[PDB]
């Protein structure tokens, strides 16, 4: 009962979970896991400037109202050459990786590693925070309220 979180660098705060190697999470569940590293999901406008700082990523993931990529160089494979905020406009699916946005976290961009899942729950679940480094942190518990999503 393992469950995998590849987690980015911050940028004003805002990272990039993708659970479990693929596209896996519903906007509830991103909620939920948010919650669970004392975050929230983004708003457009921390997205934004989160861009600014420097992030970017190649994976669809959920903030508040969309779901986006963050796009700083025209790649071909990436949101089709777009930069800026991507918004996912036409999809027949649910399930996307998830942004999240801590307010604690550094202005700009923090590269440390993440250490800790301070807020999940009491649960029998082994949750495994792995970093670009490969850097681990395990700890067993839980961070799903809603049935539909476990
Ligand atoms: C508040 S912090 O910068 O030390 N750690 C964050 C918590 C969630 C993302 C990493």
């Amino acid at each position: 009962n393992q469950i995998d979180l590849n987690v980015t660098c911050r940028y004003a705060g805002v990272f990039h979970v993708e659970k479990n190697g693929r596209y896996s999470i519903s906007r509830t569940e991103a909620a939920d896991l948010c919650q669970a590293f004392n975050s929230t999901l983004p708003t457009m406008d921390q997205m934004k400037l989160a861009l600014s700082k420097g992030f970017e990523t190649c994976r669809y993931g959920f903030i508040e109202g969309n779901v986006v990529i963050p796009r700083i160089h025209p790649n071909a494979i990436c949101a089709a050459n777009h930069t800026g905020v991507y918004i996912l406009v036409t999809s027949n699916t649910s399930h996307y990786d998830t942004y999240c946005f801590n307010a604690s976290a550094p202005p700009e961009e923090d590269c440390t590693s993440v250490t800790d899942l301070p807020n999940s729950f009491d649960g029998p679940v082994t949750i495994t925070i792995v970093n670009r480094d490969g850097t681990r942190y395990s700890k067993k518990g839980e961070y799903r309220t809603h049935q539909e999503d476990i």
